[PDB]
């Protein structure tokens, strides 16, 4: 359902900040 | 539905988190 | 309704959590 | 409802969160 | 009920990471 | 009350975030 | 359920993010 589908979209997003703070942590190596 | 429309308003939200964390990765970087 | 203007509350508190990220970006930066 | 009202607590601490992170970025500059 | 008893959990929680968040800044400001 | 459950689960989730925000603290001491 | 499921996929998410901040806290320690 649409709820689930939103919801999904919340954790795939969540994903994408997890993605970024080891961005900062390679960033902070260089 | 208004629900799952405000969720996707959260998944945005959190995807905007997602690219300031990229800025303080760049940041890290320069 | 209730619930989706809370949860549409939540996604604006996110959105102040992101421009804080880029407010440490910024500091970072000078 | 207690369901809207426990959201907004959430909204609330996502708020604090935003602050603390301000407060990140004022001890970069500093 | 149960569900607003969890949101509440979760409001409490990010409660935690604001303050983990305050102790970051003054880490960052000793 | 399988929801409720995984609420908990998300409050649980979001300790340990807050316990890796203080190992970030402790790196800067 | 389905909803159930997908909170439990966002319960992981934020598991993900507290692994990537301790990637940061360890390299602000190196």
């Amino acid at each position: 359902g649409e709820i689930a589908q939103a919801l999904k979209e919340i954790a795939k997003a969540l994903k994408e900040i997890a993605w970024a703070l080891k961005e900062i942590a390679q960033a902070y190596k260089g």
